[PDB]
């Protein structure tokens, strides 16, 4: 519905001063206004104060005063806390949000009192779930009621298939809307608002001022989902997995979306079902999707056509939709990544047997030699007789002198940074060592084996990779390889980065 989304830093400093300040640093960081939570301030003098963030603040001014019955830090008179939005509004502010139970009362108390540049957000919070259409609908039609200008909704999301009815609900309200689901599975629902209709979405001014679940960063925002290029035509995508919040892919694919001014998005995807995900979001608005822990396999059998490689490996890391027909094909560009960076690197012990570990056993026997050793024998026998190649986890401790290791198990991979699916006294016996765990680069397995005097290979080797292979499927455009190891070089390289 109308504008593009604006982007609201909360301000919740325990001081006025440390307030002004935090609204210096929103504008700084490129925030659209601010969201003054009153009800956070240790000592509050209401004319002085509201006086004050007001005149120093840089950027237009929503005021919130938040009472415990809502999920706020308010206690005490009700008529006090009414009186403080309404001296507010009287001063000067661009928007107040008052509370939907007690909106009719307060809307009337300003009858005909409404500054010119003035605006009255009323919300609604569900900490519990996402209610149906039905529901919203009449959520909705009660907060018009009460004679609000903008409507906000917040609803809690207990699996993502939940944000889609939060996307109808912004989209075809005809009325402002601000619609956000909280937590981590409804963070879509505060990346994609530009596409969706959203009002407007809040962004923090770093990772620890949080004032709700899921809220990602000002310049997360800005930098990272490319926030002002999202319109209405912008086609979705996104890795699917759980946990998924380790993930890069969203850091690479829209760096590079917005080099060659694809009309793109590309966004973290919590899913728990696998099934109900791609029946849930199944409309030309979602055109493809990367696929990693655990949903490689589950991938393969959901898509309508797969790719001879695909087929032949059991696992797909790569989906993507069909404009003509509107079904999914399934493709795998782990099997190249993984053994292109061996090779480039230089009997292959392949550690684990799910997803990964299929393609890079697969791969291995193509260009000849492959033992498989996993937690669940099973897995790794069956795998083993599929290839012409098993061997039990414990026995891989004391398993020729130039042999190659590659682990693809989750061991090492943030934050359980002290698993390693080896001794350290059988690597020795190798000469390379390739781990897929790109998260961290370094891995306890990849740092006591460059102890142990053999040759390492990362897993960002394996993701750049694939990912430039995802691009080429998911744009039709040419892999730009030179950039995206650029792009994952100067946007990639930090640690212990969680996206949730
Ligand atoms: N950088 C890249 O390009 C790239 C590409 C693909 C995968 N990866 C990484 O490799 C990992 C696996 O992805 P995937 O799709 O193949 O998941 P799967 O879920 O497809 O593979 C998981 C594997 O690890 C599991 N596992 C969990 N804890 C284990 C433990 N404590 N000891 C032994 N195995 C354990 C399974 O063991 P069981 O079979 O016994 O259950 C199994 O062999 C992920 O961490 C992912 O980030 C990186
Ligand atoms: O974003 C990730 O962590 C990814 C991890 C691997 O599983 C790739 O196969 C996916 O395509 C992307």
């Amino acid at each position: 519905v109308k504008n593009p989304s604006l982007i609201c830093a909360p301000v919740m400093a325990d001081s006025i001063d440390k307030m002004v300040i935090e609204t210096s640093k929103a504008h700084e960081l490129g925030a659209d206004l601010v969201e003054i939570r009153l009800d956070w301030l240790k000592d509050f003098n209401p004319l002085e104060d509201l006086k004050t963030i007001i005149k120093k603040s840089p950027l237009p001014t929503l005021f919130t005063y938040r009472p415990k019955w809502e999920g706020g830090q308010y206690e005490g008179d009700e008529n006090e806390r009414r009186d403080v939005l309404r001296l507010a509004m009287e001063l000067g502010a661009d928007y107040i949000d008052v509370e939907l139970q007690v909106a009719s009362e307060f809307i009337k108390s300003i009858d005909g009192k409404k500054p010119g540049k003035f605006k009255v957000i009323v919300s609604s919070h569900n900490y519990q779930n996402t209610p149906s259409v039905e529901d919203l609908d009449g959520l909705v039609a009660r907060i018009q009621q009460t004679g609000a200008d903008i409507v906000k909704i917040a609803t809690t999301a207990v699996d993502i298939a939940d944000v889609a009815r939060m996307f109808h609900i912004t989209s075809k309200a005809q009325v402002p809307t601000i619609g956000l689901v909280m937590g981590e599975r409804g963070l879509m629902s505060r990346i994609l608002c530009s596409k969706f209709g959203g009002y407007l979405t809040f962004g923090t001014l770093d990772s620890s001022k949080v004032s709700a679940p899921g809220q990602p960063t000002i310049k997360d925002l800005l930098d990272l989902y490319n926030f002002r290029r999202i319109g209405p035509d912008t086609k979705v995508y996104g890795i699917i997995g759980k946990p998924v919040s380790h993930s890069k892919s969203p850091i690479v694919h829209n760096q590079a979306f917005k080099s060659v001014d694809f009309n793109g998005v590309y966004v973290h995807l919590l899913v728990d079902n696998l099934v109900s995900f791609l029946q849930a979001y199944s409309s030309s608005d979602f055109a493809g999707f990367s696929c990693t822990i655990p949903h490689k396999e589950a991938a393969l059998q959901c898509c309508d056509e797969v790719d001879p490689l695909a087929k032949s490996i059991g696992a797909v890391n790569t989906i993507l939709r069909r404009k003509s027909d509107g079904k999914l094909l399934g493709y795998n560009t782990d099997c190249i990544g993984s053994i292109s960076a061996i090779e480039d690197g230089l009997t292959v012990v392949v550690i684990g047997a799910g997803g990964a570990g299929k393609a890079l056993a697969y791969g291995a026997k193509e260009k000849g030699a492959v033992v498989i050793a996993n937690r669940t024998y099973e897995r790794a026998l069956e795998l083993a007789e599929a290839i012409g190649g098993a061997l039990s986890l414990t026995d891989l401790d004391n398993y020729e002198d130039g042999m190659v290791l590659a682990n693809t198990t989750s061991m090492g991979m943030q934050p359980n940074v002290e698993e390693t699916p080896i001794s350290k006294d059988a690597l020795k016996h190798y000469a390379l060592v390739f781990d897929a765990v790109y998260t961290p680069r370094i891995t306890r397995l990849l740092r006591e084996a460059e102890e142990s005097g053999a040759i390492t290979v990362s897993g960002s080797e394996m993701f750049v990779r694939q990912a430039y292979e995802q691009f080429e499927i998911f744009t039709g455009l040419p892999a730009p390889k030179e950039l995206y190891w650029q792009i994952m070089s100067k946007y990639g390289s930090r640690e212990n980065l969680y996206f949730q």
